[PDB]
């Protein structure tokens, strides 16, 4: 199956482990801004649901199916490959559904539906989009859309910006210096400090912050769910030109994302931004191992390259540089190990 | 391999992929109970290791290897089986003892001595004193320890007793009750609110606490690695009958454990009990699904039965009845996937 | 009768043997509140008994009867069922208001009156305003009122809001998972453990509480007595439509009352609001079985259908729902059986 | 049928939708020293069960008869007259015992049972024993015993002692007092003093104390249940000497009792007396109208009478006098109404 040869088997079972425990169905669900919003989207768009043939991708607690339902599905194939499907179908029973809704257990790589469907529904986003992989699952979906078929989500939205938070960065050296002593037990350990500095500049930093930690403008990559291809996001290139509203040390990037349901009635937004209520996907900031000096009105160029690996995740290489002096910063990030900061 | 057989690939993979990160070896290091205990074991009983031949048993950073040298050893051999090991081999140079520790990567099952040691050195010690089933690594490597040689822990007791602690109880009770919402977004999700108990209950409780909620003095059950086979370890079932101190409810059972270093100059404990300064390993409560009524002077009885499996945990089932009333409490918890409380 | 034809004996003869003990009848008037804002109603309002008829409806001890004849009542027929009512008269008695102060003994759907009256005077307030059915016995008195006669008091609001008590919730849900246990003494008390939670949830719950844990503005519901039948009171519908003002749990709804008397001097105001100086009647609140997560600028809309029964109290029926999410709760409680907290 | 006859309807209707309640049920079964003790006698007695017909009468929520299973009986006979019965049917089917318990909906004056039992067990009493009057009920449930069965309990007695509680005699004038003002809100109340003074008097007293109020050993009348007609219970004439062990002011009787399960192996006592934990019966306290004044040495003599009413409880008359100096006082009360005290 496709899945399986992008996929490490390890990663594999953690992953689909991990989603078979209802706390953490209960996590997600309990996101009244996801989950609130995704009926909303539903529901105030009914018009692209009533009568129509839906897919689930990933249905977990069977929740946005049953969203679906009261939208007025006339089927719903709910597609779920952790052992979370057996609890959706006992939910779908409970609420009188067997009707209209069908789980499927299963990955959608490779399981065969019975029909062709109108519109897929799916909550296939990770930290900064696009961990997990699950928007590769997603688009591999669409080999059951019909011609004209619709996608909820729609679109998404990768946001990025430059910020400066001298203390997150100083953090990572304080934490570091604990290997910078000559005798810890009698052990000199200060061989090993650089290899601990590199090991915390790799990990994104997961948490939120205030906005006025940012430097420019975001600068903005869009995923067309209804036009894009699975390889599409193998490889994900994001240049950037920040126009520097304010002077001052840049530490690195921070990312977040929006979704948009994009229907006949209305389109529905669903966004991580810092600016808006906080999410459980917080937001991700990625260091520079060394900060840029940038004065208001320079530009800070560069790329940010998402390279899908087959743990689930990405490596992230950045590299970015202050056009009017030349002063250059790189780093090298493992999405699939991020630093949960939020406290 | 001895370990291959006994644990899924994908488990292994996660548990040396942990194990190979700096900081947590830095986390473990800095617990000075832990380090502090071993190094005073190693060098008050420096007779024990003065010229000898020493393995060490998942050396992680090598700390223990270092402590071996300062007592005096002649040759270390440092098995470790995640790529902490290269990280080890510079602290062995920058420290200037390539000439008596030697670093040899590997499982400790898969790898070669090249020599039979006198003694042998290790932390295997997981949650509960059994987690992680490295106890059963340990005991592995008995076969390079000489007929006369030594084991370093020595012996490890796990205590048990029966707590009260009301708090918590409903501290899980009120994440579980969640699927208890017959309408969650219209949505009933009722049907699942045995299995989310269930599924709450399952896991044990790691934090601290006050010894005034303990009802009972603990029930001990000693393994002595000096004379265990690890197939020992595949099926662990500790008896207990507490006479109670104290009436109330039974809320579960609390469990820690202590290690004893026994050298020829003296025996030096490792304690995780409530009653001595905390560990990294806190102390581990596994909670009733309902609480068992008794009074003081009353019989509080059963069995706690650990089954080994393949994720390198335990599968842990825990019978208690109080005597007088024959009110009985049957409980199943998954020791591999822990509520961590003290954050 | 009226009386005997809407109630069961039991309840009746349980009700009225309630009512005649002396200690009650001290329970009531030691409530400051009560007695001194009823005696200022009839007092500030002296005009509207000066030389008048009066009908006071379950007069107990007499006390508002005398109220009447402080304000310079001719005659006041004081109307009592139990046998407090031979207490009374020694009151009548001994304060020397024989000529003012005619006790009736007996039901006010059962006894016969001379004269048609000015004004009737009454308490028949219960929990939630309702309770004990009362109000239906103060209404049918009205066959003795004169045309643009009046009635003290005059109307009675009452009031439901939205609260957060996660504390009584699980007070409540504690007491319910006894019945929960697989080995009570050896015994499996499970397969009880739903019909014990329904149990619990049917009791009101009696008490005061912060006014910090209402979630949103109280909705009202008027009962102008001077209009309304007691045929009205068999069935009480009242929708709501409540607009959020904090974001949280909903674990029910909390009740209070206030009555109004309007006189031709003043209107006096009796309130039992949790704003206000605390009475007899405390405050009621019904729980649901499980709460409803709501946001600040929702509405929780729905009904409280309040059916009268045979035991002088109503059956409860509350359905809510959170209009932005589609949570819906409904719950069925017994005001018979309430929790004294 | 004997029950109607001797009860007023209103009473019966009153008293079993008082039983319906779960939360009544709850209350008894929560009593430790009531259900444990129960529990204890029949199963430590368990050869007057093994193989034995049982009748449960008043079985309420059941769990004497699942006592009465746990100790081996072959066929338990449950009846029940509230809708309890229901619930408990509920719990027979629920613990796989409906070919051992059989559940009869009704009062055991009007069912009819098909076969004589072994022995009969219930838990009739009520406040001073005798209130509710459902010992008439056990006793008349013997039509049903075979000539050699057995009662548990076997027997009752029910203890009287006289007190000193000079708080507890003033506190009915602080009381009544309230009546005893010239212009409450302008009305004079004072006519009715003497009145509420008689009302309150009229109530027995329910609640604990300390046993030092006690001046006398308390006097023991005795029912062998075995042996009683019910209509024994009808006029219950209790003769009292008590030889005074302290001086001072005897302000009224003291009331508590004690059962026995007299077994095969071994007589059970259950005690509700003021030196034992509190039950749910509390103890019970009957004023005199006027104190009496005694000297340790002397005795006091009299004789309190119950007589059974239509409203299942009775009206107790106590004459007592100072047989030294022939002071006398007497008092009447109505069981049915207690004043409950306890805080
Ligand atoms: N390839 C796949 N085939 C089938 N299911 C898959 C696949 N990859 C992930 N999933 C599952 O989707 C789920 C992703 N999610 C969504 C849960 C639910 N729709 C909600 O919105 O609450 C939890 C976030 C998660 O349960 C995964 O197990
Ligand atoms: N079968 C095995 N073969 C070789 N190494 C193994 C095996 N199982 C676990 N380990 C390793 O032991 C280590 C266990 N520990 C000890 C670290 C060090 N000794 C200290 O005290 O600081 C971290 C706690 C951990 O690094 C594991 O990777
Ligand atoms: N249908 C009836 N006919 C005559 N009397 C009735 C009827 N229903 C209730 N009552 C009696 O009114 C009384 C109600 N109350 C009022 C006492 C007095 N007015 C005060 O405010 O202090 C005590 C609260 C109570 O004694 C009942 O017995
Ligand atoms: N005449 C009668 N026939 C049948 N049942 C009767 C009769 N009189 C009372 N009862 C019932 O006995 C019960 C008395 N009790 C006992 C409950 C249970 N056996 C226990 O020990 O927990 C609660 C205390 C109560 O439920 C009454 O409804």
């Amino acid at each position: 199956s496709v899945f399986s040869e992008r996929t490490e088997e390890s990663s594999a079972v953690q992953y689909f482990q991990f989603y078979g425990y209802l706390s953490q169905q209960q996590n997600m669900m309990q996101d009244y801004v996801r989950t609130g919003t995704y009926q909303r989207a539903i529901l105030q768009n009914h018009t692209d649901f009533k009568d129509k043939i839906v897919l689930d991708v990933g249905c977990g607690s069977g929740i946005l199916s049953f969203f679906a339902a009261q939208a007025g599905a006339r089927k719903i194939y709910a597609v779920e490959a952790s052992t979370m499907a057996q609890h959706a179908e006992v939910l779908v029973k409970s609420n009188n559904l067997t009707d209209r809704i069908v789980v499927i257990p299963g990955k959608v790589e490779e399981v065969s539906l019975p029909e062709q469907v109108d519109i897929i529904i799916s909550e296939p986003m990770g930290y900064m989009l696009f961990n997990e992989r699950m928007l590769e699952s997603y688009l591999h979906a669409k080999k059951y859309l019909k011609p004209s078929g619709n996608m909820f989500p729609t679109i998404g939205d990768v946001h990025l910006a430059p910020f400066t938070d001298e203390q997150l960065y100083m953090e990572q050296f304080t934490k570091a210096n604990f290997w910078y002593q000559p005798s810890f037990h009698g052990v000199d350990l200060s061989a090993l400090r650089g290899a601990a500095v590199d090991e915390y500049f790799r990990q994104p930093v997961v948490d939120t912050f205030d906005i006025r930690i940012l430097m420019a403008k975001s600068v903005k990559y869009t995923v067309n769910f209804l036009e894009a291809k699975e390889g599409d996001l193998h490889r994900i290139e994001i240049p950037f030109k920040f126009h520097m509203l304010h002077s001052g040390l840049v530490h690195g990037l921070a990312f977040w994302f929006d979704v948009a349901f994009i229907g006949s009635i209305m389109t529905v937004w669903l966004s991580t931004a810092p600016t808006e209520p906080l999410t459980h996907w917080y937001q991700v900031r990625c260091l520079f191992q060394s900060p840029l000096f940038a004065k208001a009105g320079d530009t800070l160029s560069g790329t940010c390259l998402l390279i899908a690996n087959k743990r689930q995740s990405y490596d992230i290489s950045i590299v970015a540089q202050v056009d009017q002096t030349g002063s250059k910063s790189s780093n090298l990030l493992d999405l699939k190990n991020p630093f949960f900061r939020y406290t």
